[PDB]
């Protein structure tokens, strides 16, 4: 049985690829000496392969964005970069003020760099794919290069601002694309080249018929050549389309869904082509029963095997993650242990009870009401007014401060145990007073804590939760650079002791004004870290949620009158096929509600980072927050449209008006634009003012302005609508 395997990691154990990266940008260290730590990593990698696998990927390590190297290699270079002249246009293309526009890959918490197509015209502009051939070639090691399939490419790109995915609008510009690939295939094959890994994951989005006629004439002018196509993430749109297509080796993903088998024993597959079960995830770490997947490749008769889906979005090994929950380790599996895994069962082919709290888990299997508040929103609205007091036009922030290098020094000083708690509790404290005192001199009327104490909104919750835990060196790549540690929620969540009351509360204390409670919502939570796979998501979802309205509980106990749930993930952890959003936001919408499930008098905020609300706010109108802060910034207002175009809306809404991505001070003027957009049809007692989201990210120099700002636009806009 022929083994396959891809997507694996190339940061490095040690990060070198981080570190590589950031030496050459800033200047210490040279091209040559960047390509020396490049070509290492690439040596790191193809040991792993072969030592596990039979079939040795090529073409993977991307200096920054594997779908980026795909634009460059078509010629595919916006006109604002002038001549590719390399690494420089490389990475000008990947970072800084003219880069591509970012996004995330798929429903995955990887970042690509979304291509501009400014031509109808494609041309072989660089072969990354023969350059790398040659390499491990010279170096005497055959590799099949692993490429991103032209539908694919199409489908992850924009032209004037749209994307490419309606088939009239691909299928011109597919035509003189498949050109430049067949012109580099035909190179890798004239050297030698075995076979071409391609990819295609955009087959398993809701695709329409004319997709696949399309794809359909795309691989028969691609024939010749000895590709071998994978698909993941879910089940392929079309099943016997798919499995018509003029290849020999076709790839297809039966763990993300149940689709694909259900399919392939309920229509069969072709005998004229060759089957490669992706049995082994590479979106999860767990430790998996060999036998029972033996039994699946043998019962499908399937000829190789490999990863379900790439193998990037896990760690690259658990050998020195010691310092483990009790018995975690043992049922874990990172990317080299996944390798290893695929060689057991090719050699073999010629724990549930861990970490349970039973009443925690009965608690959730029993009322109907912990999903409803008591009172409708037209009640506790008037309620929380009378309580509150605020003015018209209410300015407030989204959560995080900026953060001085002292407060990042310090508090990795208490995750090292250098300091004690008190100390470090002290020193937060500081950090809170200044914060509410510049605060309250700015003029906000409703303030925040600053989140010093906190690493990301994530971690600082997987920390104080049972069941939830954290690796030493579990590092993913997100994007360029960047790496995260994912937590892993390996058994029942409940939460000890109340997680946020001692800074929520001292905060408070020290003001007059109401002080926002923060928490971050069940399924973000989740859709940052890994978790358990033997139980429904939606379980893991309502413990969680049981654990935050434990903590809204505390707060609200404490006398806090406004609190903050933030939900990004909502729409990001949605299921790729919208088709399958139905039964996704059913549980997604109860864990929040759940969460959220507040008394009458306690104003609940939802926040919300996505850029566009018109497909999910059937969604949203379900969730019983009181109001819900929005990015509009970018769309300098436009972005209300969904709202006011629901029939019924009635709840208040945090109006962003400042994109805090960029250093700059938006002026009055500029942010009047957006509040003047957004008070076209909705009441102007439904509006707040505030930033687009947290603060984290700026400097305090670019913070203090910006904000006096904010409170000067309200100012002027309360004397209008007076
Ligand atoms: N409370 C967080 C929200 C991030 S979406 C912050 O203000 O940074
Ligand atoms: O249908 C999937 C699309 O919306 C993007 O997530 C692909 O990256
Ligand atoms: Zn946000």
């Amino acid at each position: 049985t022929k083994a396959y395997a891809f997507g694996f990691p190339k940061i490095g154990e040690k990060r070198e690829f981080k570190k590589a990266l950031e030496d050459f940008w800033k200047g210490k260290i040279t091209e040559e000496q960047f390509e020396e730590e490049m070509n290492k990593l690439r040596m790191y990698m193809v040991e792993n392969y072969r030592k596990n696998v039979d079939v040795i990927p090529s073409n993977e390590l991307s200096y920054y964005d594997f779908v980026l190297d795909t634009a460059v290699m078509v010629g595919a270079v916006p006109e604002r970069f002038g001549e590719y002249r390399g690494l420089s246009t490389y990475f000008d293309m990947a970072r800084g003020g003219k880069a591509l526009e970012m996004t995330k890959f798929f429903n995955t918490n990887y970042h690509y760099l979304v291509p501009e197509i400014e031509t109808e015209e494609f041309y072989l502009l660089e072969n990354k794919p023969l350059e790398d051939y040659l390499f491990f070639k010279s170096k005497g090691i055959e590799t099949a290069p692993w490429v991103i399939g032209p539908f694919t490419f199409l489908y992850l790109s924009k032209r004037n601002g749209e994307w490419i995915r309606r088939p009239n609008q691909m299928e011109k510009l597919l035509e003189s694309l498949v050109s430049v690939y067949k012109e580099v295939f035909e190179k890798l094959v004239e050297n030698g080249c075995k076979e071409i890994l391609v990819n295609e994951p955009a087959f398993v989005c809701d695709l329409e018929k004319a997709h696949w006629d399309l794809i359909l004439n795309v691989y028969r002018e691609l024939s010749e050549f000895p590709l071998t196509v994978f698909t993941y993430y879910d089940s392929v749109s079309d099943y016997e389309a798919c499995v018509s297509l003029p290849v020999k080796r076709l790839h297809f993903d039966f763990v993300s869904n149940e689709e694909n088998l259900k399919n392939l024993e309920k229509h069969g597959f072709p005998e004229d082509k060759k089957l490669v079960a992706g049995v082994i995830n590479g979106r999860q770490p767990w430790k998996v029963d060999l036998r029972k997947v033996a039994s699946l490749v043998e019962k499908l008769g399937a000829s190789a095997i490999s990863n379900s889906c790439p193998l990037f979005h896990l760690p690259v090994t658990l050998e020195l993650e010691n310092n483990l929950p009790g018995g975690l380790k043992e049922k874990l599996a990172f990317a080299k242990e996944k390798l290893e895994e695929l060689k057991m069962l090719k050699d073999f082919l010629e724990f549930e009870d861990f970490a349970v709290d039973l009443q925690a888990v009965e608690r959730v299997r029993n009322p109907e009401d912990s999903f409803r508040r008591e009172k409708e929103y037209t009640e506790r609205d008037r309620i929380q007014r009378e309580r509150l007091n605020l003015p018209l036009f209410p300015t407030t922030t989204i959560g995080s401060f900026p953060q001085t290098p002292e407060v990042r020094k310090m508090r990795s000083k208490y995750r090292k145990g250098e300091i004690s708690k008190e100390e470090y509790e002290a020193f937060i404290k500081e950090q809170i007073k200044k914060a509410i005192e510049l605060q309250e001199e700015i003029g906000l009327d409703v303030l925040v804590h600053g989140e010093f104490e906190r690493t990301d909104m994530v971690e600082f919750f997987a920390e104080k939760l049972n069941g939830i835990a954290t690796t030493q060196n579990g590092w993913v790549l997100s994007y360029g650079s960047r790496c995260y540690r994912p937590p892993i929620i390996y058994g029942t969540v409940t939460r000890p002791e109340p997680m946020t009351l001692k800074e929520i509360t001292y905060a408070q204390s020290l003001t007059e004004k109401p002080v926002k409670g923060m928490l971050t919502g069940p399924v973000t939570i989740m859709s940052w870290s890994y978790y358990r796979e033997d139980i429904p998501e939606r379980e893991i979802a309502y413990q969680i949620a049981l654990a935050i309205n434990e903590e809204v509980k505390d707060l609200e106990e404490a006398g806090i009158k406004i609190v903050q749930i933030d939900e990004p993930a909502f729409r990001e952890k949605a299921p790729i096929k919208k088709s399958k959003w139905p039964e996704y936001f059913e549980w997604a919408i109860n864990a929040f509600n759940l969460a959220a499930n507040a008394r009458p008098e306690t104003q609940i905020h939802a926040h919300m980072c996505y850029s566009d609300f018109n497909e999910i706010i059937e969604y949203i109108h379900q969730l019983e927050f009181d109001v819900i802060s929005i990015e509009a910034s970018r769309s300098k207002g436009e972005i209300i449209s969904a709202f006011e175009n629901f029939k019924g809306w009635i709840k208040q809404i945090g109006v962003g008006v400042w994109d805090i991505h960029s250093p700059a001070v938006p002026s009055i003027n500029e942010m009047r634009e957006i509040v003047e957009r957004v008070l076209r049809v909705l009441p102007k007692e439904l509006i707040w003012i505030n930033p687009d989201c947290g603060l984290k990210t700026r400097n305090w120099d670019e913070v203090i302005p910006s904000l006096r700002n904010m409170v000067a636009l309200a100012k002027e806009m309360r004397e209008k609508f007076e």
